């Protein structure tokens, strides 16, 4: 890959790290809950999988005394992560450029 | 510290204002709307939130007498904060001109 | 003002057009689709809106047979615009070059 | 005519690739998981569709056994096939340039 492209790689792999703390917050941020849902270890992984995308499409959610924020302060770190990479995109199209000779 | 990297902390904070402007507007905007089911002040900012990031991921969502112009608000106010920052993100690739010079 | 914040300005009416457009052909995509739940015209009108910046919360589903293409092309049509105005969004860091002339 | 859009287009022809390999990964994916939603075949396109365009609306929802990561796939699929758009779209303030030139 190229060095900007590491960059944004690089990026990718800090998310995944969030991911295990999200599956973990989850299973406290929700044993206590008014009207909980999530529940388990096993399946909270799975949880964490549909957010950091910056796609909530539902199943399970944190509640209130959960501190909401759970989900919230997962999001995000996905939100920066994916806003990163845009270091390599600006770059795409000055490539336009390079193939102009073959540089 | 830089230039652009303090204007994007400037545009976080106007999001945060947009969020505590929504939650007074939300609830007397649903006080009389059918089905409603946001309601109160404390978790009426809970709802705003989510409907900032546009995910919603699935707590609750206002209905059409509250005036749906109040989420849509929201939602996009949210979007252009994130879009904003982008004067940070699109230097970026620019920093790899002066690293090439070393100074 | 700059040249492409005219520009962006101009897309962002070209999403409110399909709206207009979306909400007419919901109305019958859904009124006599099976599964329907759309229907009334001045219900139709507010779906037309969130669903353009994305969210998913149009507070409504389509099925298959109104044409799942009428959700799915407001839906890109808001990306385009969106996606559109990033024009603007880069010659932001660009107006730093200035700044560092006092030009 | 434009080397950045015949680069951009194609992007989204593989994306339709993915929708139709995914598609028939997701029903027999979902075919086996307990509490299994996305049990159509020919209506799996159409879920494909809104996940790849990341908002899933409110339709359907993978489960677990489903392999999740088949739903994340579409998902990561589109994210990186329009951000690769970004080529062409961050090159249009730079046709300032020419704009300015007039020629």
């Amino acid at each position: 890959s190229a060095d900007h492209e590491r960059e944004a790689q690089k990026a990718e792999e800090e998310l995944q790290k969030v991911l295990e703390e999200a599956s973990k917050k989850a299973v406290e941020a929700e044993r206590g809950a008014p009207g909980a849902a999530l529940i388990s270890y096993p399946d909270a992984i799975w949880w964490s999988v549909e957010t950091a995308t910056t796609v909530g499409y539902g199943d399970r959610y944190p509640v209130t005394e959960e501190g909401r924020k759970v989900a919230e302060q997962v999001m995000k770190a996905g939100i920066e992560v994916f806003a990163l990479v845009t270091a390599a995109l600006a770059t795409d199209f000055v490539r336009r450029e390079e193939e102009r000779r073959g540089h």
